[PDB]
């Protein structure tokens, strides 16, 4: 509540939320992020992936390429701020970054980088 | 276009999006499928294979189990709701569909069936 | 050199050699497999893999269902009598195995268990 | 007898023969190949090839590469003076040339093209 969200991807490519705002007074952040449905991680997987804004397409288009061993992400990716692991239906996974990383008035954006799921499964986050 | 998208698949075993969307006031939706790269057919062949995200696994183990001379579908396979051919380097392929085959509350995702392409040739495709 | 051989497997989804000779008079045979190339594994990933040839599609078959992280090949397959593991671009490996697990009269054959890779990716050995 | 010959190719990798005379008073000559044995055409396919000796090589390379919805030949490949197709246990196949597309004096090679069987399925042609 104060320093964490918890969000749910489900089988119908979507986010529970599509907006973040983290406190600035909180020395980290925790995203646990879940996943309902039934389908499996290479169907239907979803992982929670932190950019900025401007960073988002190179980061989703380089994260389709890597494949699904390294979590549709590009290995050691400066792009990408925090992320969990691309996780399938039942399984689960927590990312908590420090705050510091964050700034006031700069736009980002969190994402699903499974091929074809940014495109759905993406909002704001800001930092006040 | 407004009721058509131009696709490549490359010889980096990719497409070149992974999002498409269909606007529900066309009738008819075209998929123009192209093939940048010079790779052998029976080594880098790709098609364009539309179907729900429950369906996909089916078609695409079944697509392979039926061949490159099937094009790597199972033929008049029910869970294929499009398809183009299986081309190789410089060839095109385009298939045109029924909007009227889509509905607004349903997940889709388009694919490669050839043998491993999906892995990374995958995307949504979206009613709106 | 008498009791090894140097394979490659290539961007062109094939081998620089399609048979092999182990002299019955060796202990154990070595292959050196290497990748020319520059694709990633999760593209064009090879490795070789020795069987019957009576038991090949089955090794290919269930090498595949069992996915880039097992290196396509089930876990504990008996009717693997041996193999690499599987490599990318500008990647090596090796293995050794005793010469005493090849018959005489029996039918060896060598691929590549990458999905659809042993299509070209196949080749025969030869106890002599 | 006088203007064919009936070869057999196993499931061990070996014609019934080595070697054939065409005699030259025959306007045409027909080969007809049959295949002993329980390996299918995927794993233990023989066609019977016939080539001058110094094409051979390229032959069964490009051969190699063209697959076995190719029957491992090279579409119209213009090396070839004459071809079965490829067969499996239990198949037959046979295949008729113009005995004037060749010449006393030159080097034969008849062969399968499947994958890694040309050095072991071989044999000579001489026209007499
Ligand atoms: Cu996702
Ligand atoms: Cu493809
Ligand atoms: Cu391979
Ligand atoms: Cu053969």
């Amino acid at each position: 509540a104060e320093c964490s969200v918890d969000i749910q991807g489900n089988d119908q490519m979507q986010f529970n939320t599509n907006a973040i705002c983290v406190d600035k007074s909180c020395k980290q952040f925790t995203v646990n992020l879940s996943h309902p449905g039934n389908l499996p991680k290479n169907v239907m997987g979803h992982n929670w992936v932190l950019s900025t804004a401007a960073d988002m397409q190179g980061v989703v288009t380089d994260g389709m390429a890597s494949g699904l061993d390294k979590d549709y992400l590009k290995p050691d990716d400066s792009r990408v701020i925090a992320h969990t692991k691309l996780i399938g239906s039942g399984e689960k996974d927590s990312v908590t970054f420090d705050v510091s990383k964050l700034k006031e008035g700069e736009q980002y954006m969190f994402f699903c980088t499974f091929p074809g799921h940014s495109a759905l499964m993406k909002g704001t986050l800001t930092l006040k």
